[PDB]
DNA sequence: GCCTGACTCGC
DNA sequence: GCGAGTCAGGCA
């Protein structure tokens, strides 16, 4: 049963044809500055096993891999552009990404290996990843034949499968999507990842000091009230001391036992003098762990930097995801965890942070999709939606509006926009569930079009099986139907909640692309180091600065039009921070 | 070592 | 709600 291929000890001119299946394979879930195992190419004139000692020497293959005419089809070109980045060598040439062409297809069935892809289009004849290399502790490398016949069979599969992937995305109008944004946005967030973003670690690690001993102060007040010491982050052992030695008053329940959430905390606060200490600890402890030791340990010591990976084919929104370390999710609200951003600094001296930002580009989404009037004049007038929702929703004049009236009104408007239940938006306001409905039918009263999108998105999601977004995104929703409560109201949320979500991830996309375009015309230094979801983050000379505010501003703007206006805000510092 | 749940951050 | 990550406690 073993395929035919040539296991070449050297390169030779049929192996530089100009259309291929190309495997350049990393192991390490990690590809940064990580070992490429093995190449195989796959092409009319045969099936091809290479060595990367042998390949990655060779002037004409290295040639053939940087020339953009020669085209290539390959699963997850990031993670070889990457790792060939690492080793000076360009990439160039992908018209087809097997890992992304899936993505788009069926974001639901988390295809992560060739393999999980081949399935889709009844093809068997590759083992998943995790058969040959093993997993966990017991993942190794195995030895030349193996590994040699397992590349050369995704190579094969990648040869066979895209034309029929290509075919069904044309049907979906999803062939563009591919060509025209997902795949030019590889290359961009391949830039971005191996560019990295600069740390101050002496920053961060006297703030580890900061933090330890006040730690070691609260620790130490959190034992001399509960009259003895435990694990104060084991839950089962606080909540043992919480609700057995002090008697508090169980509010909540969890499946392992009781709830010892900071919302349940706060309510118990008053009871006795060690929850305000177990609250602070909790944070405080949070922010060392995870941002300033978790942060660390992911710093490479020679450049200095933290080079993330975007997980590009995970989410059903089409959001892009960060790991190791995973930069979309540092603190800000908080003065005390918003210091952890001073730590991320410019790449090179005389040079600055720059970050733009979508202003609420959610409900401006919506406001098109539904064409609501009235939330179409609030962004076309630049209104304080929060406020401006607070006025309809409450009968009131602008002067009318209390601060509570506005937080309430922006709780609702974040509902819509990360599609919480009813049930989920009592708990946020700390409101019963009634009142909480009744505050979403205030809401449709004011905004009737928003009503009608949900309504009939829901019935198309019903009626085609899916949901799709302003750029032809997908997401089926099978559990629509369902006869479970829960389940169906899930998915119903799901259908309102994507196009207006998947839609913004479109809009972002497409401004780096073309902001990329731009800062390439323009001739400019300045660099994408992230993308957190809403905004861009760049770093470029401090000469560049007010080319920039002009520049990135109109860029992400222009990247679609719509019924309302796209509004970004931008700012720039000394560090990340600084760009407030 | 391997899972899992419980908890917490930004969006 | 999502997604990422840390820690504990029960497991083979
Ligand atoms: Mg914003």
């Amino acid at each position: 049963a073993k395929m035919a291929f040539t296991l070449a000890d050297r390169v030779t001119e049929e192996m530089l044809a100009d259309k291929a299946a190309l495997v350049v394979e990393v192991v390490e879930e990690n590809y940064h500055d990580a070992p490429i195992v093995g190449i195989a190419v796959v092409n009319e004139h045969g099936r091809f096993f290479l060595r990367p000692e042998t390949a990655l020497a060779d002037p004409q293959f290295v040639a053939w891999l940087g020339d953009e005419t020669k085209k290539k089809s390959m699963f997850d070109s990031k993670r070889a552009a990457v790792a060939l980045k690492w080793k000076g060598i360009e990439l160039c040439g992908v018209s087809f990404d097997l890992l992304l062409a899936a993505y788009l297809l069926d974001p639901a069935q988390g295809v992560d290996d060739v393999a999980a892809a081949a399935k889709m289009k009844q093809y068997e004849a590759v083992r998943p990843d995790e058969a040959v290399y093993g997993k966990g502790a017991k993942r190794a490398v195995p030895d030349e034949p193996v590994l040699a016949e397992h590349l050369v069979r995704k190579a094969a599969a990648i040869w066979a499968l895209e034309r029929p992937f290509l075919d069904e995305l044309r049907r979906n109008e999803q062939d563009r999507l591919l060509v025209e944004l997902e795949q030019p946005l590889s290359s961009i967030l391949a830039e971005m990842e191996f560019a990295g973003v600069k740390v101050d670690t002496k920053r961060l690690e006297q703030m580890g000091e900061e933090l330890a001993e006040q730690l070691r102060t609260v620790e130490q007040r959190i034992y001399e009230l509960a009259g003895q010491e435990f694990n104060i982050n084991s839950p089962k052992q606080l909540g043992v001391i919480l609700f057995e030695k002090l008697q508090l008053p169980v509010l909540k329940k969890s499946k392992t036992g009781y709830s010892t959430s900071a919302d349940v905390l706060e309510k118990l606060a008053p009871y006795h003098e060690i929850v305000e200490n177990i609250l602070h600890y909790r944070q405080l402890g949070k922010l060392q762990s995870t941002y300033i030791e978790g942060l660390l340990k992911v710093v490479r010591p020679d450049t200095k930097k933290v080079h993330t990976i975007f997980n590009q084919a995970l989410t059903q929104t089409g959001r892009l995801s960060s790991t190791e370390p995973n930069l979309q999710n540092i603190p800000i609200r908080l003065e005390e965890g918003r210091k952890i951003r001073q730590a991320f600094v410019p790449s090179e001296s005389d040079w600055l942070i720059f970050a733009a930002d979508y202003s609420q580009i959610e409900l401006r989404v919506l406001a098109h999709i539904a064409e609501d009037d009235n939330l179409m004049e609030a962004f076309r007038r630049d209104l304080d939606i929060h406020t401006k929702t607070a006025m309809d929703i409450f009968q009131v004049s602008e002067d009318e509006v209390t601060p509570n009236m506005r937080r309430q009104a922006k709780a609702v408007n974040f509902g819509i926009v990360y599609g919480i239940s009813d049930y989920g938006l009592a708990q946020n306001l700390n409101i019963s569930r009634k009142e909480a409905a009744e505050f979403i039918e205030r809401y449709f009263e004011s905004f009737p079009g928003v009503k009608r999108y949900m309504e009939n998105i829901v019935q198309e999601a019903k009626q085609k099986g899916y949901v799709t977004t302003l750029l032809h995104r997908r997401r089926y929703l099978p559990d629509i139907t369902s006869r479970n409560f829960n389940v169906r109201s899930f998915a119903e949320r799901m259908a309102m909640n994507t196009p207006i979500q998947g839609s913004a991830a479109d809009i972002i996309k497409k401004a780096m692309i073309d902001l990329n375009a731009r800062l390439k015309e323009e001739r400019l230094q300045a660099r994408l180091l992230l993308q957190v979801h809403d905004e861009l983050i760049l770093e470029a000379p401090k000469e560049e600065m007010e080319r920039l505010c002009r520049l990135v501003p109109e860029v992400m703007e222009q990247a679609v039009t719509l019924r309302v206006p796209l509004k970004v805000d931008y700012h720039y510092g000394s560090t990340w921070y600084d760009a407030k």
